[PDB]
């Protein structure tokens, strides 16, 4: 609710970065300039290069939408920036630096908006959001072929093997302290406790409810994995949190009106997001590749598509969907 | 066509088991209380534990739909029970017993109805039924991650390997006798001739035509596999029947009006269901996992979606679709 | 624009081969009798057996549509022939001859039209074409199971392995000369320079623009692969051209109105088609199977679905879509 006159002051370059500011927030569904800025802050706190590659992905994807002529409202809301952000981080997270790295980030960001547009047209038939699938599909397509096209070289995180039952480690208070905040950091490939805290503060600025569901998701994803007898190391590193962080955020009052029934619904989703993390990890291990946020995407899509069938689960028209605070105030209109 | 007064006698607990009775029948698309009861009978004849785990899956999935508030008509028809039934059997069929087994069956049953609702909303745009895909997707998601989450331990049926050409065995009269009825038993993971016979009698009670297509499907799936030079062992064990049993049933006058053209159409589908069994078996072998009824699902979806394009193949509006006897009597309205 | 009286001369057997003539052209989206004839010519120039197996697939698929009762206009345009053509070549390209080869080609052709009908009904909701996906899905289903059903034996091109980084070879003028025309030949599994030239002449007969985009696609797919540091051998053999040939053709003024913006759009697609070739090749290597034209299909579907979102990219209503020359003349109506 800013003064309408402030628009006399808009030049297209400050309009562009506002798109970038919010694009980044929309990685965790927060349509908020400051949230995104603070996301950047947190990534930059962990690494300068991932910081620039996050910005370039966001910039590359947002620009591509404008060049292609996406409706200005979609572009202004950050929906064509979120997946670019992740496309820019994932690539130097998984591959060793080569000069061509930046060009490839540009390509991957550019590709995300093609796919964002694809999914919005496809899923639009059911009012289901595209979530972060543009980044997963683009990045898989650009990463899988690395054994056949040697421009980049895979980092040691990528190692083809048949799955098998492998030791177990030891749960300590640290397992919990570190798993929690890295769970949140790992939403954007940030192996860093402080970054994760920064990310919660960043969400908190836009919404207390979403910040709380981000914390809960991470805890739910974490203890689901221990209940399921994961080795301690993946769990301390937030590997079983971050899909559930995203579940927590999206289910926890953004796409459904927060109440006691929608809350239990969101709990179901956070748990299955952790279990699905094991599932796609295994499915992709013969080619050594990361499932990324596909466990969040599949589970969440499942719960979103089911919504219109369940009368005790109150769905938000996606056209409308704002923060959980705003959705409840709106329902009282 | 029961007296309407009989509803003065309905208490919610007898309403619940009627849902469970029919849920189970709907594993082979038979909206029939007695059929389901006899399915239970047959499973129980083979094993008491698979019997209870079948009931708990059915109970867990049906309850979840009611808790979530699915339209009472959908719940009363067993559509939210069929996939729960299978989710409850598959888990102790493939994994060794651990105390947590029952909770996990509850979880898996619960998950099926989420997915049932998902698919009904998605596929509803084309009037295409969800078949048994809720169970396949839920169970894959809950099974694949077992190498990474060690709560359960995979049975010896699960063994990651690269595919290769492997001896051939010897076809005998027994190959046929046993392959036929285990083909039907294996629709519900019942390695048992008597169970299979029980299952045919169970279908027969509701529909002679469906019982006949279940027999034919099994034979078609069986000899397709020999024509294709399968080793004798998978074929005697009904492994190449049961996807074709399901094809036979669904195509054979439930979703299409039985005539000479629809019959040949159903033959096409039963054959490709056998070939697809080899296909998904291979696709999933690097991670050692069962395709389950995915070969039936893909092929059948293909033929169902094609239906509205082929004018010589008379489709049933899925809203209406009852037994093959009732569909023909209805067409004569 | 032939005299309408010429239809007094039509007997159903000459109507049938006209369907076969155009079916074959429609493998590269050319609704043109002579183009298809010349495609046949070119295949036959390379091999007599692939020639007959191309015709039988085309014949088997086209007949199945007529037997099933597809709208005569769809059948007359070759849309139910293109995928049959490829189903007939792929099978003896990848498997050693066995007597049953021809029956299987008939089966595979027959299956393509089921899937053509499936996809047309499914994708019809967005006006998106089915491209060559009927052939990929049918052929995968009929090929993957070969390790479990030994009727055919895989040729040495099929060899299950975990991916890994493998020497590099040496780019010469020949890499380019041979890569270019085999890029075009390989659209139909024709490892033959002359065949490829024949194919360009064949397209040229129907459309200069499409013939040019076929050449460009092949070059773009080729140098993308070198930029990406592919070994020289796959590139000289046209393995990185043919998905991009198809991209080039479909994007280059058939499905979008050719202009400076649509051209850059098509460039994006051709590049990602090459990168996706590496991607699906890797994804399917644990089971040793060819991605075929899936890299073209996924990328192209992505750009097609995105179309209606991008206002600077002018889409063709698919109902209407003819050659790029005719689309521009139509836009001037
Ligand atoms: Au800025
Ligand atoms: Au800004
Ligand atoms: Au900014
Ligand atoms: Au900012
Ligand atoms: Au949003
Ligand atoms: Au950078
Ligand atoms: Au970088
Ligand atoms: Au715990
Ligand atoms: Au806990
Ligand atoms: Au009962
Ligand atoms: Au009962
Ligand atoms: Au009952
Ligand atoms: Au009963
Ligand atoms: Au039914
Ligand atoms: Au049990
Ligand atoms: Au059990
Ligand atoms: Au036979
Ligand atoms: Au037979
Ligand atoms: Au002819
Ligand atoms: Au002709
Ligand atoms: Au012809
Ligand atoms: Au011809
Ligand atoms: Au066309
Ligand atoms: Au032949
Ligand atoms: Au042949
Ligand atoms: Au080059
Ligand atoms: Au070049």
């Amino acid at each position: 609710g800013r003064a309408f006159g402030e628009q006399l002051l808009k030049n297209p370059l400050i309009e562009f970065c506002d798109s970038v500011c919010r694009g980044c927030g929309q990685v965790m569904f927060q349509n908020n300039t400051v949230t995104g800025l603070l996301f950047f802050a947190g990534i930059f706190y962990n690494s300068t290069t991932l910081g620039v590659c996050a910005v370039l992905g966001t910039a590359a994807s947002t620009l591509t939408a404008q060049l292609l002529g996406v409706d200005k409202p979609l572009v202004r809301a950050g929906l064509f920036g979120a997946n670019g952000t992740l496309a820019g981080i994932a690539l130097p997270f998984f591959f060793n630096y080569e000069p061509a790295m930046l060009g490839y980030v540009a390509l991957n960001g550019a590709f995300t908006t093609i796919i964002m547009a694809s999914l919005l047209n496809f899923l639009g038939k059911w009012g289901v959001p595209a979530l972060t699938a543009p980044f997963v599909l683009a990045t898989w397509l650009l990463m899988f072929g690395v054994y056949k096209l040697s421009l980049f070289h895979p980092g040691a995180l990528i190692a083809p093997a048949l799955p098998s039952v492998a030791d177990m480690g030891t749960v300590t208070g640290r397992t919990f302290m570190e798993g929690l905040f890295k769970g949140v950091g790992e939403v954007m490939f940030q192996d860093n406790i402080v970054t994760g805290v920064i990310f919660v503060v960043a969400i908190l600025v836009n919404s207390r409810i979403s910040a709380l569901f981000a914390v809960i998701g991470s805890l739910v994803g974490l203890c689901t994995a221990l209940i399921m007898h994961s080795p301690e190391t993946p769990v301390r590193l937030g590997l079983y949190g971050f899909n559930s962080v995203l579940c927590g955020i999206a289910m926890g009052g953004i796409f459904f009106y927060l109440n006691i029934r929608t809350f239990l619904y969101a709990l179901g989703c956070m748990v299955l997001g952790a279990i699905a993390t094991g599932a796609f990890s295994v499915l992709l291990s013969p080619i050594g590749m990361p499932a990324l946020t596909w466990p969040f995407i599949v589970v969440t899509w499942l719960f979103l598509f089911a919504g219109s069938m369940f009368r005790n689960i109150a769905q938000v028209p996606t056209e409308k969907a704002g923060t959980p605070e705003d959705n409840l105030r709106s329902l009282a209109i």
